[PDB]
């Protein structure tokens, strides 16, 4: 139900071995860890959660872009990229969070399908 | 060797049934038709060409964004989106041209892999 | 030294009346309020801070995109757009944080200059 | 009535000295030269045309991104960034065409205002 895909706008490639952390907003407004992993050779991260676990709520996907750029020897602007959204059962069942990274910029979209 | 993928930033969905035309630049600097198709339910267009046909050269991928927006009842800015690039045998063998569409904006990247 | 500019990719316009909150990470690792404001008719937000006050640190610029889209009667995907960066770590710089908004997407870039 | 602004997503800066060519589609469907120029130190290009000359039509703004990246010693993917649009079809408007460049990617948006 929740996939992440990360691309590199400098190399023209998937962004490989990027750390990704997902958090769920708790009742006291703190961010509780929920799932995490590293993107694969295709820039994708699957298997974060399951339909049972992924209930409605506010989630934050933190992509560790700074470490990615540093591993390539490139000087970056951002500490990380953030994607904060509400999971909604009224819409389609599968969320893909896609991000496109540059040293001083990032873009993100949601692809929400059944 | 050449895939196109198109996403919709308004609906948060693949951009389905978008017409895509690929042209190759000819010796007299005109654009000759090369391949075309329409994106699938996943927003993807496969099977445009083959490794034998897809020789080095300058190619233009024209995505008919205006008709896409009009079919959804949305008033667009651009006539089409353009992606013009040189195919290079020194780099990886597979090109994916990805585009993310909004009514007054578009973004595109290349994902070039082996 | 810290300005924000926000554009609307649906309308082809500045994104007017967008709330922006800036935080700075404190020594205890919490996010301290730093400055806030709203974009103008030009999509710009000036006057958040001063060179004196804008010291080195890790800053988070939170752009309230959901509130923007909801005020236009649209149900968007994201809660906000966040831009988190270390500022002034090799002396003072001037930063422009630009964002381009759509209901299910946003993009951001920084323009950093040395006065 | 027609301005261009170009930013560099690698440097976090304006994209300076970027060549821009504007064409207009003619009655025979060819692309006629219309105006050209280069971005300044601020990444901006003003003075391309005049309200008199900028009549209704289909315009193509070609941003010479490959030449930019090559001048910086970088081998980029795209030949150029193209922005093709119908202008002034419900009377005069003022257009800003903005682009954000990376070696394998670009994004563009339009800001359209009614004077
Ligand atoms: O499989 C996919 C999926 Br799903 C999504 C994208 C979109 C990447 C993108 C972003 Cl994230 C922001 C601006 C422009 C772009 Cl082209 C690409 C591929 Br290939
Ligand atoms: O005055 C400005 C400033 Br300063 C910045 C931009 C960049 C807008 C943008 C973003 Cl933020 C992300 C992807 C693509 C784009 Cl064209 C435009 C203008 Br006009």
């Amino acid at each position: 139900p929740l996939m992440v895909k990360v691309l590199d706008a400098v190399r023209g490639s998937p962004a490989i071995n990027v750390a990704v952390h997902v958090f769920r907003k708790a009742a006291d407004d703190t961010w509780e860890p929920f799932a995490s992993g590293k993107t694969s050779e295709s820039g994708e991260l699957h298997g974060l959660t399951t339909e049972e676990e992924f209930v409605e709520g506010i989630y934050k996907v933190e992509i560790d872009t700074k470490s990615y750029w540093k591993a390539l020897g490139i000087s970056p602007f951002h500490e990380h990229a953030e994607v904060v959204f509400t999971a909604n059962d009224s819409g389609p069942r599968r969320y893909t969070i896609a991000a496109l990274l540059s040293p001083y910029s990032y873009s993100t979209t949601a692809v929400v399908t059944n």
